[PDB]
């Protein structure tokens, strides 16, 4: 019982500490939209590069 | 005591597991930094697309 | 013994709540990939801005 009382006090402290620093699902709720925007940027930059390359040849 | 011993044992395993699997507030800070970079990029790319369109018209 | 079982009961409830609300390392596993792509995008957009400025001047 002396052991079990100390262990519970340890767990209490451990739970409050990890609760303080744990990321929640709410915190990362935006992740899919962030990924989408990176994907959008990859495409738009690719197409911009192609257009700029064509323009660089036309201007000469 | 027989219950406590069993319950505390499982609780310790669960808490250890949570600590290992969890993402943290530091990861959230990093996500927010990335969001800020992406937002800047979206703005820059929009402006670039507008300039390129103007140049395409004027070169033609 | 009874008060310990009470505190353990509350703790089990707290842990179950945390387990359901937890975001995990596997969940954000794509974060480093996005970070790498974004660093490359920053570089590419820098170069695009430079080339567009040069073309604007020329035109």
């Amino acid at each position: 019982v002396e052991e079990l009382l100390s262990k519970v006090y340890h767990l209490e402290n451990e739970v409050a500490r990890l609760k303080k620093l744990m990321a929640t699902k709410d915190d990362i709720a935006n992740m899919k939209q962030l990924e989408d925007k990176v994907e959008e940027l990859l495409s738009k930059v690719y197409h911009l590069e192609n257009e700029v390359a064509r323009l660089k040849k036309l201007v000469g």
